[PDB]
């Protein structure tokens, strides 16, 4: 079997340079290769161009080979943050590239011409994300890190105390919104759909011309009423200037490209009802209705010819209004001038650990009527601050985990909702109609309703439920399925997964279905009392989840255990979720100091062997894994992650300690006498040279540093940089 090692961009890719030689010489023991493959911006930027490279140039197509072996058994990879390249990116790397001899094309800003346009396409096929859409072939494992959690325990991060007399709470819908008008069907056959509107004049308007379902696929179909969400919304905005605490608003203006940021609108418009009501009709023609944010609004005034008249306006309903939550007090960005400022399932926790407070004008903590429009999901985050106004703040010290199992697999559910999702213009009915004309689906709507659909397949849930089972069975934690009653889509996955667990052996397992609130309320009770629970949810919840517990849990959602369990039965072991941080490159460029932090690869390695111990049988790779769970545990023990400041111990040096510690475990544990014979000379080796290597791995550090370019870097100058201690390299080779 062989683990793939990714090949990146800037700082881990450095980092790979150091550590994965050590990966392979310590995987070889257990009879595990470990190859690297280039998924670099360089590298697949000229993926796209073959036709332009000589035969040496040519690098064939990592990417396109990784997503089919991630379709295959054999598929062992550990995937290290990338860059996701925007256009700047893209133009600096196609730039170096040329100067390096490989003649490709530039990025063509504007095509013009059916070249430009096929080269744009080509460019566009690897600009962004382009990487995790061919990687994830899978639902999500997501845990914290136990040698994280263990490290926690001893020192804890500050959690805020919480008042009996907290004013803080959500405020939700109470009905007219995606979660009550939801419908949901199960296809029991292959089916090409239709969404059309029908108006009051019979005029029938297709949204959308064609769908393509699968057998087995799940539908929904819901509709968000902009008459009752604004009646909600005026309420709320009346209630937080009763109560004297801050009005916010959180939605997911990023991920929700349609939805949110329209309803991002109607709160704007709420807040500044007044404002609305004397030149709704100018401003809204002019394109300021606040899906933008207030600052896109602000800005636009100063087109106006009374600009300056309704600026003043604004100003006045500022001061009138119930006070804002901040985002940025210094320069008065208040929570409603850019919609993506505040991100719910970022910025929910951060509140709940402050004491359930957010920020006023005076950069001082205050209580927060957090508003959530729709109610799916609101009733968790309702459910966690009811329980700290009862209980206190959640103590890490002595706190249970709970993981995440999530159906994510194909953009599933809401994720992919984005072009089935509609504002509707004019009153009447939308429906879904099958190929032969039945309505599958109808909604009544009204002018500017959000109408939404939303489709899971068969597969990715009978994985998902397989995963649940698979993690409760080898963890010895109960798990919950987190499905709503109250929910049409969650109906219809609740009767798929009564129907699913019975292919599995549960016999001694501890498996439910609760609704999100009951769910949360089980957690956190067993998490008081330092018990464990797993919660499979689906998409939205697994994004909400893995924030919100390892912040409670950890104070970050950044060191996390991210496993992809591939539809063929191989893994995807991400190390981390950040991007390939170019500031740590520029201090190697700068003084030879690589501050990146590995503690994800190490966390992702110790898995990998563990799937090949669960799933490959392999005995030797659990004892390889259990040592580095232990070494890991050390590292952080002793503090010896990197430092970010030169001349201390960075990158290289974490590097070496876990590496020292690592072999020491093997030669000390007794469960392989054989791997414990083979490391014993390695951890002696590395025990006496240990101070020796130690300060040559500080002693280079200091000044200038030349990588033979960035995006592209020298692989000569990259090995010499990176493995500059001929002493640990000569230990590390020799095994
Ligand atoms: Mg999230």
């Amino acid at each position: 079997a062989k683990i793939i090692w990714t090949r990146t961009d800037e700082a881990p890719l450095l980092a790979t340079y150091s550590l994965k030689p050590v990966v392979e010489a310590f995987a070889a023991t257990a009879g595990i290769e470990v190859e690297t493959r280039d998924i670099s911006l360089a590298g697949r930027i000229l993926a796209q161009f073959p036709e332009r490279l000589t035969e040496d140039q040519k690098v064939g197509n990592a990417l396109a080979e990784l997503g089919e072996l991630a379709k295959t058994p054999e598929a062992n990879i550990i995937k290290l943050p990338n860059i996701s390249a925007s256009v700047p990116q893209l133009k600096a790397a196609i730039k170096e590239l040329q100067d390096q001899g490989y003649d490709i094309p530039e990025l063509p800003d504007n095509a013009t011409t059916d070249e430009e346009k096929d080269i744009l396409a080509r460019y566009n096929a690897v600009k962004g994300s382009a990487v995790n859409p061919v990687l994830r072939e899978g639902n999500s494992d997501r845990r914290a890190p136990i040698a994280v959690k263990n490290f926690v325990k001893k020192f804890p991060h500050r959690m805020g105390e919480w008042s009996a007399d907290s004013k803080t709470n959500v405020a939700t819908m109470d009905a007219n919104d995606f979660r009550h008008n939801e419908k949901s069907i199960i296809l029991d056959a292959a089916d090409e759909v239709q969404i059309k509107h029908i108006a009051a004049d019979g005029t029938e308007t297709i949204l959308k011309d064609s769908l393509k379902l699968l057998e087995g696929e799940v539908l929904d179909g819901t509709v968000l009423s902009a008459k009752a969400l604004d009646a909600f919304l005026l309420e709320q905005v009346a209630r937080a200037k009763a109560e004297g605490i801050l009005f916010s608003a959180h939605l997911k203006a990023t991920m929700m490209k349609v939805s949110d940021p329209i309803i991002f609108g109607h709160v704007v418009r709420a807040y500044f009802a007044d404002v609305f009501a004397q030149y709704g009709e100018q401003l809204l023609a002019a394109g300021l209705n606040g899906e933008n944010g207030l600052a896109a609004i602000l800005s636009g005034l100063e087109s106006l010819d009374n600009g300056e008249e309704i600026k003043a306006a604004f100003e006045k309903g500022l001061e009138d209004g119930p006070d804002l939550a901040m985002v940025n007090s210094a320069r008065g960005i208040t929570n409603l001038h850019v919609p993506s400022d505040v991100i719910v399932d970022a910025s929910m926790p951060a509140m709940i650990r402050t004491s359930g407070h957010m920020w006023n004008k005076d950069d001082q903590e205050q209580d927060t009527l957090a508003i959530i429009p729709d109610s799916s999901y609101a009733g968790v985050y309702q459910t966690v601050i009811e329980d700290c106004r009862k209980n206190g703040a959640f103590d890490p010290t002595t706190m249970g985990t709970v993981p995440n199992v999530g159906l994510m697999a194909q953009k599933a559910e809401e994720y992919g909702s984005h072009d089935k999702t509609f504002r509707i213009e004019a009153d009447g009915v939308v429906q879904v109609v099958s190929s032969n004309g039945d309505v599958l689906i109808e909604h009544d709507v009204e002018a500017n309703d959000i109408w939404r659909a939303c489709q899971v397949k068969d597969a990715p849930i009978q994985d998902w439920v397989k995963l649940a089972v698979t993690r409760s069975r080898l963890s010895g934690m109960p798990a919950v399925f987190w499905l709503d009653p109250e929910r049409a889509h969650d109906r219809n996955l609740a009767s798929l997964v009564e129907k699913y667990l019975a292919d599995h052996d549960t016999e001694g397992l501890d498996i439910q279905i609760l609704s999100p609130v009951e769910a949360t309320q089980l957690s956190i009770d067993r998490i008081r009392r330092g018990e464990d629970t797993i919660s499979v949810t689906g998409n939205v919840l697994r994004d909400y989840n893995t924030d919100l517990f390892p912040i409670l849990e950890l104070g970050t959602s950044a060191k996390m255990l991210s496993v992809v369990p591939l539809m063929a039965g191989g893994g995807l072991f991400e190390t981390g979720a950040g991007g390939s941080a170019p500031k740590h490159v520029q201090q190697v460029q700068e003084e030879n100091h690589l501050r990146w932090d590995s503690l994800g690869e190490f966390l992702a390695l110790a898995e990998s062997f563990r799937h090949e111990l669960n799933n490959n049988g392999n005995t030797k790779a659990g004892v390889l894994a259990d040592a580095l769970d232990k070494a890991t545990e050390k590292l952080l023990n002793e503090e010896k992650s990197p430092s970010r400041k030169v001349g201390e111990i960075d990158n290289r040096g974490s590097h070496f300690w876990l590496t020292k510690f690592w072999a020491d475990e093997l030669a000390a544990q007794t469960e392989d006498a054989d791997l414990a014979a083979t490391f014993a000379p390695v951890a002696e080796a590395l025990n006496t040279g240990a101070a020796d290597i130690d300060a040559a791995l500080l002693a280079v550090q200091g000044g200038a540093t030349d990588l033979g370019g960035y995006y592209s870097p020298n692989e000569e100058k990259l090995t010499n940089i990176m493995r500059p201690v001929a002493q640990f390299n000569e230990i590390v080779d020799a095994l």
